[PDB]
DNA sequence: TCAATCAATTGTTATCTAAGGAAATACTTACATATGGTTCGTGCAAACAAACGCAACGAGG
């Protein structure tokens, strides 16, 4: 659980910079300030959980590479 | 016939220099209320951070 707590850190922590601290403060309904401080905080913590619950989802790069082959092949 | 001088009792102070050895542990007021401090998440502005565009400069041709 320790590997997929990271991991899913990492994910999260992407899913945030793509789509912007600024972005993602006005969509969510916070501050910047909080968003940044958050990922320093508690996104790990609530990582942890996620890999307890077993919420981990697909890495976007192998995303990318099913989407490819499914494009090739089809 | 009082007091200056001996005499026994009481209290204070002293007993070498270095190196090793680690310290311990009984002896339980409780329930309620006011207040206030501390922790925590937030917002706002300030302070950094990235990546360009433009212009000036200074070397190259």
């Amino acid at each position: 659980k320790r590997n997929e707590a990271l991991r899913i850190e990492s994910a999260l922590l992407n899913k945030i910079a793509m789509l912007g601290t600024e972005k993602t403060a006005e969509a969510v309904g916070v501050d910047k300030s909080q968003i940044s401080r958050w990922k320093r905080d508690w996104i790990p913590k609530f990582s942890m959980l996620l890999a307890v619950l077993e919420w981990g989802v697909v890495d976007d790069d192998m995303a990318r590479l099913a989407r490819q082959v499914a494009a090739i092949l089809t």
